């Protein structure tokens, strides 16, 4: 068998007296008194060794630098002094024999102070990635890709004792979900490329055409967007489909494995079932559709207060939605908020103060007169501060629900814990303010509300679509919708979204023919697991739970890609640069 | 909930005088009698749905036709007599309703017969591929499909259970000019700048032990834009895995141990451990071959010493000449057959002869004779017996013959059954300048390190295959972590710096900070599931596979694309 006994980390008082062989890494080497102490390292973390002049491991120990690689061997004893910081901080090894497997240089940043239970110190993301090998010696990498690992296989355990089937679909194929395909060209016909896919969905589809009745995979996703906003130009996905399900099956199976996935993995209990809010709510009271309920500070509208008032920017408003922050702010901090709500294409903030029986500052005197029932509507009290946004309703509402973000931020509100909830009946169409035009939310396989379907020719912004979100602490960690498995009704809703039959049948032909066979109805939903996984840790980036991934710019430092290949291959794909 | 209350498929006699409610496709009607049957089916498999006259569900189930989608609801009941080729043979569902949830058109070829335990006909494949989603309704296609689902659970339990780490790797990846050809991925931002699909995930594998997980696996995609010939596609999947501080035996014993639970798991099968291994060079003497066929036997054996002294010149000066006794008195077409066999694998011939009671009769004979109680006791053959010999070059005596062995066990009929796995060790590290096998990081032997420069074509590896009924399933080795064996080995191989930083430098460089000892493998998983379901090819353990050309007939990729995608990427078709 293995030469090791034991871990080096896992060592305890339990062990003392025991005979042992350890391998690891030198964490740190301190000389005294001619004793050579060496922290060895491994993934269960840190044991001191002691190298005793009178030993034959010391001549070894005597060239032992860190980052050396060594097997250790020798009698676990207690410490005279006890280390508390450590798990093994009771026990040492005594050296009787150390052999050196590998030697090393001095690394370009420490990775030895997490394990000690010691605060590391920040270094350059750039070289991190640079020398990512080095980066994930570190416990609180480790601890990230070990979680990782646990919430995958708590997954597979759910989804598996549900009856779900995992099958795995391909990465070169059919050249949809709101980004630019990564390109493959296809060598022998110049002029043809595969994809990689957006995401799995027609292919999850067809598996429910197929009889499948309900599929799960962790897929992976690429995306040629522009990377702002933490993106990667590939990312893992939880994918999964179900058949005979209406939305409710589905919210309800998912909120079930999020629970175990939380409970088995982090030992966090979420309390069930997870709340629901409508598009509308959402957005009526949060001022967004990724609502963050870590906080309170609820938006209200208060439009229909103002028609009667002499403050035109107010009265003429389709809303004024207001929100009540419950300290004193200073006109610099105002003027922040303001520039917030500007940024979100409010036309101002409006700010005034409460104070024992009147108002002061900013728009306090056009609030004066309406003072019973809007503190009735915001429950403001003494020393508050209100803000206003007056517009059309879902500029209102998006301004003040950011200005609501960034406010917590400013008044340091203690938001803790997890919050999920759906946010469930959005719209089918979505009103882009830019480009005066309607575009869909979900992709175009989502299907309308039934009830709805009379309205795609009469109406089509009333529309309900059978979609979902979920959210965890303000960020959309999943989205799904069920499918549409009638084939009119695919046509009719590509129609709709302004693609003609020749652009049907070149795009999706294979898959509409697909829906003549005797479709089933089915649904499903896609988790960003990554996106979880920060969330779950506590990161800043994505980048802190994937093993080997991109700088911001979707490079590569520690390979060097994306790099030039060889004109002579280049050549071979029968594709040339075009030159600027 | 649901509305349905059971899978169709699993209904049994101990849901008699249930009310059920059942959602799935027609399989087949049948009028008899005046009632009508419905086999309703999903992925559990058929029950038998009757509509009565009187039903209110009468005229519904006699316009419905083969897999239009209904949700049926009635009472269990028990069969008259049952169908024992059914699990619900022995019941049925009176129907009380019947409703159609969607129409369909006839498919292009049936996907019902399976279902009832019948024989289907073969359909052209590349039919089946381009209606893959009907394929898939199929009975056989539904259980490959689930078994690989099996296995990679089983996979995650068990080294789950030993400490392994699952770690994905990275898809968008370095293009190297190394060997086999990468599939490019353009850079938008930067018009010249590609990244590849990876070949493997060895050098990430590698570095997440120079990172101290100690333990790591993956089912792992790999990309290969090399010739499909073969049954290969274009992209595969490998069970990747590697383990720090670890010899030959660690890596093998974990193997083992794996792929027996894996088939005790998933297919009910029961492998007996330890596998059998043999040295490449006994792989290579005793069967011809570095994959051997271990369910048969008729192994190859060296007879070249016993003709030194035999007047059959062809013999006598030959480097090699090796034997194979078959267990018939072969035909002349049979023979013939062999030879050409041989002689399509290299050998200069294939000589015969046939043993008889007191000797030797055709062929060969007549120089058989002096030597036949040697012969005969090295042979182990008995009258009745044919002598198959091939001579020439040690290498090519024992491939060709290899392969006429291959071909006799199909013209004997010998029963093929079971899953015989064996290791095939020791293989020699290089092979004539010098060239490495795999990729070169693997390690030399210990012992043969002062060979490397003296006699290198000695040197063996610390390298391994998995071999299961005559297939390579998965391939590893101990790796290199001293970076000074590393360069070592690349100053043998004649591969200069500015080549080794060009090809590996991240990784070599990687070497540098303290690489433990390590080792590992990687499965053909595709291969595996192919091998343990009898099917003839990959294709049939993959849920939307490439035809044997590596196009998709199913969504017609690849495709064009429109000049503007393209000439946003700032490439043109030349
Ligand atoms: N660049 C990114 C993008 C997304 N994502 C995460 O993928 C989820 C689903 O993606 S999705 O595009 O919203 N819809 C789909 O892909 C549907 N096919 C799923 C379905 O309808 O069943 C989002 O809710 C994010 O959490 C992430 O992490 N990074
Ligand atoms: N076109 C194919 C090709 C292969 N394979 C299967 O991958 C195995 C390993 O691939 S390998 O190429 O032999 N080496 C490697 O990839 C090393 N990174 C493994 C290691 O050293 O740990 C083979 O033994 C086949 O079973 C398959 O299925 N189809």
């Amino acid at each position: 068998g293995m030469r090791r006994t034991h871990y080096a980390g896992s060592l305890r008082e339990t062990h003392v007296g025991e005979e042992v062989v350890l391998e690891g890494w030198v964490n740190r080497r301190r000389d005294l008194g001619g004793l050579i102490f060496l922290d060895l390292r491994d993934r269960e973390g840190l044991v001191q060794l002691v190298a005793h002049p009178a030993s034959p491991a010391y001549a070894t120990a005597e060239r032992v630098r860190p980052e050396w690689v060594v097997r250790a061997k020798g009698l676990v004893r207690l410490r005279p002094e006890p280390n508390p910081r450590l798990a093994t901080g009771r026990v040492e090894v005594e050296l009787s024999a150390l052999e050196v497997l590998a030697e090393a240089k001095t690394p370009p940043f420490p990775v030895d102070a997490g394990w000690r239970g010691e605060e590391e110190k920040e270094a350059s993301e750039e070289l991190r990635l640079k020398y990512r090998y080095l980066d994930l010696r570190r416990r609180r990498m480790q601890e990230n890709l070990r979680l990782r690992h646990r919430v995958i296989k708590a997954i597979w355990d759910f989804l598996d004792r549900e009856g779900f089937v995992q099958v795995e679909t391909p990465f070169l194929t059919k050249s949809p979900e709101g980004a630019r395909d990564f390109l493959v060209p296809y060598r022998h016909e110049p002029g043809l490329f595969y994809a990689l896919p957006q995401s799995p969905q027609l292919f999850k589809q067809m598996l429910m055409v197929a009889g499948l009745d309900r599929y799960f995979q962790i897929a992976r996703c690429f995306r040629d967007e522009d990377l702002r906003a933490d993106r990667q130009p590939d990312f893992t996905q939880l994918d999964l489909e179900m058949s005979f399900v209406e939305v409710e099956d589905v919210l309800e199976l998912n909120e079930r494995l999020m629970a175990h996935v939380f409970r088995e993995a982090l030992g966090v209990e979420l309390p069930l079932p997870f709340p629901r809010l409508s598009y509308e709510e959402a957005m009526e009271r949060y001022g967004s559709d990724k609502p963050d309920l870590r906080f309170g500070l609820e938006l209200k509208e208060v439009g229909p207060l103002f028609r009667q008032s002499g403050f035109r920017v107010f009265q003429e408003a389709e809303s004024v939605k207001a929100l009540a922050l419950p300290k004193a702010l200073s006109r610099k901090e105002v003027a922040e908020l303001e520039e917030v709500a500007k940024r979100h294409k409010a036309q101002g903030l409006a700010w005034a103060r409460v104070e024992e029986g009147g108002f002061s500052g900013g728009v306090a005197k056009f609030l004066e007169p309406v003072r019973e029932a809007l503190l009735q509507a915001t429950e403001a009290r003494p020393g508050d501060t209100l803000l206003f946004v007056a517009g059309p309703r879902k500029v209102a509402a998006t301004a003040l629900g950011a200005v609501r973000l960034r406010a917590a931020d400013l008044l340091g509100l203690k938001r803790e814990g997890f919050r999920f909830l759906w946010v469930v009946d959005f719209p089918l169409l979505e009103w882009d303010e830019e480009e005066e035009a309607w575009t869909y939310m979900h992709h175009p396989f989502t299907s309308p509300h039934p009830e709805d379907l009379p309205l795609l020719e009469k109406d089509p912004g009333r529309v309900r679509a059978l979609a979902y979100d979920l959210v965890l602490n303000g960020v959309e960690v999943g989205g799904g919708s069920i499918r549409i498995h009638d084939p009119r009704l695919q046509a009719r809703v590509f129609r709709l979204l302004g693609i003609g039959e020749e652009e049907q049948r070149e795009k999706f032909g294979f898959f509409l023919e697909a829906l003549e066979y005797g479709a089933p109805p089915h649904g499903g939903i896609a988790w960003g697991l990554d996106r979880l996984l920060a969330l779950m840790t506590g990161s800043p980036s994505i980048r802190e739970v994937i093993a080997f991934p991109k700088n911001k710019e979707g490079k590569d430092p520690l390979t060097g890609a994306p790099s030039p290949v060889p004109e002579e291959q280049l050549r071979e794909l029968g594709l040339m640069v075009v030159r600027p």
